[PDB]
């Protein structure tokens, strides 16, 4: 398969503590990253200057398809516990307004600051056959600062096959019912999630771990969650994403075995109704 991730590359700054360190983040990276482990990915993006040693990770893991800008996403990110943040947005790259016109199994639209318009869902769910959605850069206003969330319209949804929100961000989401979208994953942290197929509802419970932080979490679990419901039965394909994402978040890579991830899926509790 062949795959393409869109939205922007972040530089993140992540505070724990009295402690601050800069790193590549972003959506369209972290779903790459766990997509990288089951295809070919690309990713359209934007940003202006990030260091070389980035570059390299990102052009390693992705072809890439930058948008000029002048200016580089930047998010400050401040964890009170592995979950609990506070977001501040720094600096805004540009807008995505067009997408290429190769074709590809996937189009995975995770933006972080509002780059991608809702008409470019629109556009992308017919020119493209399979669609998939994080929502939280779509509820985010685009000004500097701690963020804000708005509410949008659901109904450019409908068609979309996997769709990502965390409990808080499910909220902003309106004329909106799970069976808009083949596959609704709607995640709590560490606390017990929910998983509608075709608006049936599923409930799942993570894998503890310990960590000092979640960046990236949603991403890689829908990125995850995309690959393995490509090859496996949903049920399965929600507890291998969930394995996956939770050995992502103790190694901070994917740099971790398969069959590692079948082994830890098995553990998941998963029910139905
Ligand atoms: N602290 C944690 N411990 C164990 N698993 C986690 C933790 N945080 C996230 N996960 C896993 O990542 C998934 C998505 O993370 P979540 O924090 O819900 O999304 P987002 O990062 O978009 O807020 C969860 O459903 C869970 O499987
Ligand atoms: O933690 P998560 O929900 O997967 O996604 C995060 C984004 O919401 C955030 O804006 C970005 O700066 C992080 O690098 C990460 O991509
Ligand atoms: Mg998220």
């Amino acid at each position: 398969m062949k795959c393409l991730v869109v939205g922007h590359v972040v530089r993140d700054i992540v505070k724990k503590g009295n402690k601050v360190l800069e790193r590549l983040g972003g959506g369209a990276y972290y779903s790459a990253l766990a997509l990288s482990r089951f295809c070919d990915v690309e990713i359209l993006t934007s940003f202006s200057n990030l260091p070389e040693e980035w570059i390299k990770e990102l052009e390693s893991m992705a072809k890439l398809q930058v948008v000029p800008s002048e200016t580089t996403t930047t998010y400050e990110l401040t964890y009170l516990d592995g979950n609990r943040r506070r977001l501040k947005l720094l600096e805004r790259a540009s807008p995505i307004e067009e997408l290429p016109d190769g074709e590809y199994d996937v189009l995975l639209m995770n933006p972080v600051a509002r780059e991608v318009p809702p008409a470019l869902v629109t556009s992308a769910l017919k020119k493209f056959p399979f669609v998939a959605v994080d929502i939280q850069g779509f509820i985010r206003s685009s000004s500097p600062g701690e963020i804000q969330y708005q509410p949008i319209d659901g109904s450019f949804l409908k068609g979309v096959k996997i769709l990502h929100a965390d409990l808080g961000e499910y909220q902003y989401l309106q004329g909106f019912s799970p069976e808009f979208v083949d596959v609704l994953l709607l995640s709590n942290g560490p606390e017990p999630g929910k998983a509608f197929l075709h608006g049936r509802e599923y409930t799942f419970e993570p894998v503890h771990v310990g960590v000092d932080e979640s960046t990236g979490a949603g991403d890689v679990f829908l990125g995850a969650f995309t690959g393995f419901y490509s090859q496996c039965p949903f049920v399965q394909a929600l507890k291998r994403a969930a394995a996956f994402t939770a050995l992502f978040l103790k190694n901070r890579s994917v740099d971790f075995s398969m069959d590692d991830v079948n082994e830890l899926a098995m553990k998941v509790e998963v029910k139905r109704v």
